């Protein structure tokens, strides 16, 4: 369960269309030390270090993906939900070799549905950098080469209460490549210290 009392992730996927092909997908708990991965994110400000210091720790998660790169419109879809009416700020930092190369900030207001509030950020066009990176990563002859390249590639997703500036969720994404026989997969972890 990737979430807290105030906010949970319902679904998340990154895909390409001409049906959809999902490179990664979450639809709806072990632990990992944050110390392990200060290096793969920015550090001197707004880093994983600074954010985890502020807390709360229970809002910090790690997701390892094994992506399916064997298959247009390149999109990302995400959905959150909560019991409180809120307006969310969703920040996404793509990092290469610890350095931020993309920051994407989006806003989504609560939508009342079935006795709860949903937050649907759907078919958001995948940024030009990742589309370009993806088509290159595709070219590689071996999976072990893809994994070598990917071990210096991470994403940091921060979801804050726009109105109260409070952190609701912080997710760290790291990536490997799966085979065709073994579909896309994910393993969600809890960040601790
Ligand atoms: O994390 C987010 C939030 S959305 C966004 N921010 N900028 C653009 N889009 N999206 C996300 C996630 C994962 C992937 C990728 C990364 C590797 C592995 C696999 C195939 C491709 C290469 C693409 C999954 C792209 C995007």
């Amino acid at each position: 369960g990737l979430g807290t009392a105030r906010l949970q992730l319902v679904e998340f996927s990154a895909f390409v269309e001409p049906q959809r092909h999902l490179f990664v997908h979450i639809s709806q708990l072990e632990s990992v030390d944050v110390r392990q991965i200060y290096d793969k994110f920015p550090e001197k400000k707004g880093g994983l270090r600074e954010l985890y210091d502020r807390g709360p720790p229970h809002a910090f998660f790690l997701v390892k993906f094994w992506a399916d790169l064997n298959w247009g419109f390149y999109g990302v879809s995400s959905q959150y939900e909560s019991l409180e009416h809120m307006t969310l700020t969703c920040s996404s930092k793509v990092c290469s070799f610890g350095k931020q190369v993309v920051e994407k900030v989006e806003t989504e207001r609560a939508q009342l549905e079935d006795g709860r509030f949903v937050y649907r950020l759907l078919r958001s066009p995948m940024c030009e950098y990742l589309v370009n990176f993806l088509h290159k990563l595709r070219q590689l002859p071996e999976r072990y080469m893809m994994n070598s390249v990917l071990e210096n590639f991470t994403i940091l997703q921060v979801v804050t209460n726009r109105d109260t500036q409070e952190l609701l969720l912080c997710t760290a994404y790291v990536f490997e490549v799966s085979t065709s026989e073994r579909g896309a997969q994910h393993h969600i972890y809890r960040l601790v210290r």
